[PDB]
């Protein structure tokens, strides 16, 4: 009622759009998604009710932790006999005081034992308890909790110490973990409950295959196609019936017709049989121009585009008459239709609207049940007579070199072609195919999706297929696997298999392919809608990922309608993501008006407006105190307006100031710095460090320890976002004020015995730098995109490009003498030394590595396509890893082409 009513101008402040928008939405789709995706939202409050209040703390705190408790070698051998020096403060009573509690334990240790240990060492110091039961009533390791000091990080779950990320990341650094003892009580207090209330919307036939008839459509006709008269002769509607980016037939247009008039009424005959048609089947059509001609060929242009699906979210078989207001065609798009595109209608009514009518069956047609279809399956199933066809193979038909030739096929990259021999002998040996797993994605391709029977028998293969690892399952999420029978296997994967930690990592990814969907409620969105609801870390990036892209028409409704449901059910944190959400906008709105209004004023006076916008009462209280959209266990106090400052770089972004009001802040930072960025699409740069982050990852699990620094950077809208400052780090440009004047500076920065240590980190960073910005061809380096650190570390920034930026694979990173003489200590030859040469192998070692995971690195951009970044529009754009890693090559070849790589951009050495 009056609360209801509360909470839907708070998830109307959250989302943008008011809630009533959905409500008037017509659509029994939407209507039903609103509805039926409240199952999730009951079950996730559920599980968080389970245990309360733990498993309420457990949702607004969830454990930090790696995939894996076992250690690296490199990173056991920094521990002292696999022990830990760990540091516990507690504050005591008046003043707020502060005690320290160094204790050495094991790598190995569960929280409770931790706090079981500093109560042990807090109580050492009353010698009374010591000799006579120091138990202390079970030392009440019951009644603390270890909370990271400096930010909002518990440690509530019985996990080895060593596999929370804040200690591993404290192993790796040689750093000490701060650690504070909280009563359990303090913060369950502090932990509200969420009281999760149904909305008022949670109260409102014939088989396909007894169709012994072939496909046809209707073209009615168009309206607002408004054209240039002059120009344009004549009109047509260009159609086609795809399985994916795949055709199940060939293309139909309707005849030529003046484009003053745009009336066909023309029945469009298809090239298939109606039970022929697989579940995903969906009409692409087209409205193109035909001019000319100059005695040339017949010039054709596509004006418009739409694609529909030709079976409704019901399973029924679409009938009757329908309109499809078509969108704009995207810059470059190569043929007159566009597959790849959205299916569904422009929101935007006042654009070209194409009429069509399907036909009709004196029935409700549905797509059969799963019954229907395994008796067909199996209803499917001599010697010669199998010998009649390349994709028939019998009993007694699979010798040695097949099975070795189908596993050589499977170890192939998405991107390398199976050719239609391979893709008969993978079909013909499909039974076979289940001992080797991981082939289906390649089976699954080898598929006639144009054959009933074929696609009866793939479906109860995929019935009981045997479970993939998550990052292969992945791959049958992205575009070329639009079956829901394939989507909902890839999903019961990652449902089974994928870690909480893993899903952080790739949710970029699996936001991305929720736009490939058929429906709006599906398999996929109810896994990450659950997992969004039941851990508040995946649910703040789930929320900004899908937020960042309202600003689309595209995918608003869909992104809109799921953040209702996510709102509707995260409980308290919505209040927390409001606060967010206005802070930002504060930002957007003060932002545009220096780069439109002010653009042109001096930095003083620029400043002058800025200082005097900030410090207003309404902008001072929505732009301090909330968390920090970066990291929300980050919390922003108060702004320090005096370091905050506009930034000289282009688009002219606010370098931002917060004090950390945590009590040990002392002990972690003082201050939070953020750049906030408008005018840039942050999204190529998010892909980038994320893909960083996963090649430092590689080689730390390798045993390679090459320090990468993939920085937070969070886009928040349409070319709008934030950067995490990297602390005490400067330009290379900002260390020059000759050749030496960089080995110099870290010789001053790190004297004496630490020396050694710096010229490592800093040959080690640049091992990782110069592979990573190779294989992945990111924008040309130079002396203001390069950046170290006071410890040596070296890092990049500003990325902007990825794989072919030019339209012959550059080498973005070329080591010039000042970076070799820090390598080379010093050095005058210092090419021909011990030091080089080790870096040199850094190097092989690490390019290697990443060759071994290229598939990974495939599939993480192929489930990218999705997005409308300008560089990954084609897989052809992604064809340029194939060559960086030389995939086509063997190993030793692929070190060959690397090292020419190096020996051509830096004139010899390599
Ligand atoms: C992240 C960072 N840390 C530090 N320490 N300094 C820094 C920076 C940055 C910066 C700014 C905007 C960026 O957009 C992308 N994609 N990467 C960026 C890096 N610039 N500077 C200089 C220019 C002040």
């Amino acid at each position: 009622n009056r609360e209801e009513k509360i909470l839907n101008r708070e998830i109307g402040f959250a989302i943008g759009m008011p809630v009533c928008e959905f409500d008037m939405v017509k659509d029994p789709e939407v209507q039903d998604f609103r509805r039926n995706i409240l199952n999730v939202c009951k079950e996730a409050v559920d599980l968080r009710d389970l245990n309360s209040p733990h498993s309420r703390a457990m949702y607004v705190y969830p454990p930090n932790v790696e995939s894996s408790p076992e250690l690296p070698k490199h990173i056991y051998n920094k521990l002292d006999k696999g022990q830990i020096i760990v540091v516990i403060w507690v504050i005591v009573s008046p003043n707020n005081d502060k005690q320290k509690y160094t204790l050495k334990i094991n790598h190995d240790c569960v929280p409770e034992q931790v706090i079981a240990e500093a109560i042990r060492k807090k109580t050492r110091s009353m010698l009374l308890s010591s000799e006579q039961l120091k138990l202390c009533v079970l030392e009440y390791q019951g009644k603390y909790i270890l909370k990271v000091c400096g930010c909002d990080e518990y440690f509530l779950e019985k996990y080895p110490l060593s596999q929370y990320k804040y200690i591993r990341s404290c192993i790796m650094l040689g750093r000490m973990p701060n650690l504070m003892l909280m009563a359990k009580e303090s913060l369950y207090s502090q932990l509200p409950m969420d009281c999760f209330t149904m909305p008022s919307y949670s109260r409102r036939t014939k088989s396909l295959w007894v169709i012994n008839s072939a496909l046809r459509i209707k073209i009615l006709c168009a309206t607002y196609v408004n054209v240039n008269i002059r120009d344009i002769d004549k009109i047509y509607v260009r159609t086609g019936i795809y399985h994916g980016g795949e055709p199940l037939c060939d293309n139909v247009n309707t005849q030529r017709v003046p484009c003053s008039n745009p009336r066909w009424n023309e029945w469009l005959n298809y090239d298939i049989y109606i039970p022929d048609l697989p579940r995903a089947a969906r009409l692409c059509l087209s409205i193109c121009s035909v001019k000319g001609r100059k005695g040339a060929k017949e010039e054709h242009c596509p004006l418009a585009w739409g694609n529909i699906n030709l079976f409704d979210y019901t399973d029924t078989l679409v009938s009757g008459k329908m309109a499809l207001n078509l969108w704009p065609v995207p810059h470059g798009l190569e043929d007159l239709l566009n597959p790849i595109g959205v299916t569904g209608s422009n929101p935007n009514k006042e654009t070209p609207c194409l009429e069509l009518e399907f036909d009709w069956f004196s029935s409700v047609v549905k797509f059969p049940d799963m019954s229907v279809i395994e008796e067909h399956a199996n209803w499917s199933v001599s010697y010669s007579h199998a010998g009649l066809s390349n994709r028939l193979a019998r009993d007694n038909e699979l010798r040695e070199n097949d099975k070795e030739q189908l596993k050589a096929i499977s170890t192939r990259d998405p991107l390398s072609e199976i050719t239609e021999q391979e893709k008969d002998f993978l079909w013909s040996h499909r039974h076979y195919c289940v001992t080797i797993p991981e082939i289906l994605p390649k089976l699954l391709l080898s598929v006639k999706w144009n054959s009933r029977d074929e696609v009866a028998q793939m479906y109860c293969l995929v019935k009981d297929w045997p479970p993939i690892k998550p990052e292969q399952a992945m791959e049958l999420l992205d575009c070329n696997y639009p079956d829901p029978m394939v989507r909902g296997f890839a999903v019961r994967c990652l449902e089974k298999y994928l870690t909480d930690d893993k899903l952080s990592q790739y949710l970029i990814q699996l936001v991305q392919v929720l736009k490939y969907e058929q429906y709006l409620d599906n398999l996929l969105v109810r896994f990450l809608l659950k997992k969004a609801l039941t851990n508040q870390r995946i649910g703040h990036f789930f929320f900004w990922h899908l937020k960042s892209e309202m600003h689309n028409k595209t995918v608003s409704q869909r992104f809109g309608l799921l953040l209702e449901s996510y709102c509707r059910a995260c409980g308290m944190y919505l209040k927390h993501l409001n606060r967010q959400v206005e802070a930002m906008e504060k930002l957007i709105n003060l932002t545009d008006i220096l780069k439109q209004e002010k653009k042109d004023e001096t930095q003083k006076v620029q400043m002058k407006f800025l200082v005097e916008q900030m410090r207003r009462p309404d902008f001072m209280d929505a732009l301090q105190g909330f968390l920090s959209p970066l990291n929300p266990a980050h919390q922003l106090g108060n702004l320090r307006l005096e370091e905050c400052r506009i930034m000289s770089s282009a688009k002219r972004p606010l370098w931002l100031n917060w004090e950390n009001p945590d009590i040990m802040s002392e002990l972690l930072f003082q201050n939070n710095e953020i750049i906030f960025k408008n005018g840039d699409d942050l999204r190529q740069d998010m892909l980038t460090l994320q893909i960083i982050r996963i090649m430092e990852n590689i080689w730390q699990n390798q045993g390679l320890d090459l320090r990468m620094l993939p920085y937070g950077c969070l886009s928040i809208g349409d070319c709008v976002g934030l950067i995490e400052v990297v602390r005490n780090s400067h330009t290379i440009m900002q260390i020059q004020c000759n050749s030496h004047t960089l080995h110099q500076w870290l010789k001053d920065k790190n004297k004496g015995e630490i020396y050694d240590a710096a010229i490592d980190l800093f040959t080690r960073s640049c091992a990782g730098y110069c592979v990573a910005t190779f294989i992945l061809g990111i924008g040309d380096r130079h002396n203001s995109n390069i950046m170290v650190k006071d410890d040596g570390q070296l890092f990049h920034i500003d990325f902007g490009h990825f794989l072919d930026h030019k339209k012959r694979e550059r080498v973005p990173f070329v080591l010039t003498q000042d970076f070799l003489i820090v390598i080379s200590k010093g050095a005058q030859e210092c090419t021909k030394t011990r030091e080089f040469e080790r870096f040199q192998e850094m190097c092989y070692k690490a390019y290697l590595a990443i060759r071994q995971h290229a598939n990974l690195f495939i599939n993480l951009f192929s489930m990218m396509l999705g997005s409308g970044m300008p560089e990954l529009q084609s897989f052809d754009d992604i064809a340029y890893i194939r060559k960086t890693l030389a995939l086509d090559k063997t190993e030793q070849e692929a070190l060959e082409y690397f090292m020419k790589q190096m020996n051509d951009a830096h004139h010899g050495g390599w």
